[PDB]
């Protein structure tokens, strides 16, 4: 809508404070006009039909409990689009400032997010799986990131071109949680996951395996569950792409640790200019390798730790 750009104050998921870029037109509205075309963020008022109404509000203060999702969703949103910004140059998901949208409350009890080909969406979860999945940084970068993907390299999501589709939602999801210092983990999920239990989380990027998810080439999925299990063999890039920041051994194979920066670097311009729709895991050590070598040079470390840690997952 058409109106006076402020900013208005409430409290997240997590029961933190922050302030909101909101939209002033009779009602508050939660559109942020700050940032590209704008980030706008919907309730979809426990109902499937998207993307719901515009949230508007009376009074630009959000501290009401069904507020807080749409805090966050909002608030995440911007956080994301600044990572993309500033450290990648890239104006929104299509490169072009295009429009953020976000619908919260979406059916009931639903432990899910997800991008839909055009928005975002998060469920309220059911207080003992999840709680309102749109609490998590990591979650929501994870879901726009599925975006940029689509935008860009487009893997298909099936198989292993969408198991690195996964891993590069789960990559960008941590990169931005580091980016906003809110608690940094290379866990996936820890803050919307399981109230009850202190310490868990969805996925672990550092060690895959404590949740079941293959750590090496030889341990994948070869079902048809999960589209060939898309969530289960990201467990093998994402261990690599830790392996690349950290470094470690793994299998008895050695990687020199070169940074969360440069691990950026790197798969940004993988995804960016050397992955299609098709690749597979062996493409994307090839493009991987690459990417590194424009950026470092051929007998740069950073082309070094990135060949040791796909050899350490088995991937050839
Ligand atoms: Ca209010
Ligand atoms: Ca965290
Ligand atoms: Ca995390
Ligand atoms: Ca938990
Ligand atoms: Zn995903």
């Amino acid at each position: 809508i058409t109106g006076t750009s402020t900013v208005g104050v409430g409290r997240g998921v997590l029961g933190d404070q922050k302030n909101i870029n909101t939209t002033y037109s009779t009602y508050y509205y939660l559109q942020d006009n700050t940032r590209g075309n704008g980030i706008f963020t919907y309730d979809a008022k426990y109902r499937t039909t998207l993307p719901g109404s515009l949230w508007a509000d009376a009074d630009n203060q959000f501290f009401a409990s069904y507020d807080a999702p749409a805090v966050d969703a909002h608030y995440y949103a911007g956080v994301t689009y600044d990572y993309y910004k500033n450290v990648h140059n890239r104006l929104s998901y299509d490169g072009n400032n295009a429009a953020i949208r976000s619908s919260v409350h979406y059916s009931q009890g639903y432990n899910n997010a997800f991008w839909n080909g055009s928005q975002m969406v998060y469920g309220d979860g059911d207080g003992q799986t999840f709680i309102p999945l749109s609490g998590g940084i990591d979650v929501v970068a994870h879901e726009l990131t599925h975006a940029v993907t689509d935008y860009t390299a487009g893997l298909i999501y099936q198989n292993e071109s969408g198991a690195i589709n996964e891993a590069i939602s789960d990559i960008f999801g941590t990169l931005v949680e580091f980016y906003a210092n809110k608690n940094p983990d290379w866990e996936i999920g820890e803050d919307v996951y399981t109230p009850g239990i202190s310490g868990d989380s969805l996925r672990s990027m550092s060690d895959p395996a404590k949740y079941g998810d293959p750590d090496h080439y030889s341990k994948r999925y070869t079902g048809t569950q999960d589209n060939g299990g898309v969530h289960i063999n990201s467990g093998i890039i994402n261990k690599a792409a830790y392996l690349i920041s950290q470094g470690g051994t793994h299998y008895g194979v050695s990687v020199v640790g070169i940074g969360r920066d440069k691990l950026g670097k790197i798969f940004y311009r993988a995804l960016t200019q050397y992955l299609t729709p098709t690749s597979n895991f062996s493409q994307l050590r090839a493009a991987a390798v690459q990417s590194a070598t424009d950026l470092y040079g051929s007998t740069s470390q950073e082309v070094a730790s990135v060949k040791q840690a796909f050899d350490a997952v088995g991937v050839k």
